[PDB]
């Protein structure tokens, strides 16, 4: 593709409230594997994959 692969910068740090999900710290760069329509989106960072809130986030 013209760009890189979609991802993300969180706006807030997010601590995982389950196995499922993704932790992050604010400003971090996330890739983007799955936009869920509910905002659960699967993001993987730093050798973790997992289920983030999309409004922690900015697309980039
Ligand atoms: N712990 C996250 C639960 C929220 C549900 C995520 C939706 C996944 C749909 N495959």
């Amino acid at each position: 593709g013209p760009l890189g692969s979609p991802q993300c910068k969180a706006l807030y740090a997010y601590d995982a409230q389950d196995t499922d999900e993704l932790s992050f710290n604010a400003n971090d760069i996330i890739d983007i594997i799955k936009e869920d329509p509910s905002g659960w989106w699967t993001g993987r960072l730093r050798g973790k994959q997992g289920l983030f809130p999309n409004n922690y986030v900015t697309k980039i």
